[PDB]
């Protein structure tokens, strides 16, 4: 009966990454990998183990990327997509931010837009003292149904309201000007 001591194996690999500012080095010599993983266990594991995001200095990043993805937009995989945003107020650091950020986690991991959860790259939250931002990664910023089915969900699974509304730049303009609002 392999469900008692087999462990969950999920959909992909995964890469969680963080950043601090330290202005000794370059961008890219301050992203560092914390780890992979690739089954229910040992998310829960490492998500147990590291600060929330509400803990972090300003000027931190966590990022979580399909393995083989690069946190950048220099990635093949990221050169051409763009970014869900999602802006939290400074008083949403204290309500929304951790709990935002884990469903985005999950959302992630558990495969959640459907067929169209292969455009997903990954996913970034920045602590900023003006203000902090999450962001959903994906492949292509031309691909409308991908995109906007991606970012409806999203919007759905975060309880965001309708008086709520939520952008999607491509990184080509962000390196707000949207391209999709859900
Ligand atoms: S926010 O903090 O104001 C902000 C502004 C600009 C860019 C970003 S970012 O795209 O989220 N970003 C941070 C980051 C951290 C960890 N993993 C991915 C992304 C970022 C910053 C600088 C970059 C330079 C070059 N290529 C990139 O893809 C970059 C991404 C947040």
């Amino acid at each position: 009966n392999p469900e008692h001591y087999i462990k969950h194996p999920l959909q992909n690999r995964w890469a969680l990454w963080f950043f601090k500012n330290d202005k000794s080095k370059t961008w890219q010599a301050n992203l560092r990998l914390i780890s992979k993983f690739d089954t229910v266990e040992d998310f829960w594991a490492l998500y147990n183990h590291i600060q929330l995001s509400s803990n972090l200095m300003p000027g931190c990043d966590y990022s979580l990327f399909k393995d083989g993805i690069e946190p950048m937009w220099e990635d093949e995989k990221n050169k051409r997509g763009g970014r869900w945003l999602i802006t939290l107020n400074k008083q949403q650091r204290r309500s929304d931010l951790d709990r935002f950020w884990l469903e985005t986690l999950l959302c992630l991991i558990g495969e959640s837009f459907d067929d169209y959860s292969d455009d997903v790259c990954g996913a970034v939250v920045n602590v900023r003292a003006k203000g902090d931002k999450i962001a959903i990664w994906t492949t292509e910023c031309e691909n409308r149904d991908a995109v906007t089915h991606i970012g409806r969900v999203y919007k759905e699974r975060l309880g965001l309201p309708p008086k709520i509304v939520i952008g999607y730049q491509s990184h080509a303009d962000t390196a707000t000007k949207n391209r999709f609002v859900v």
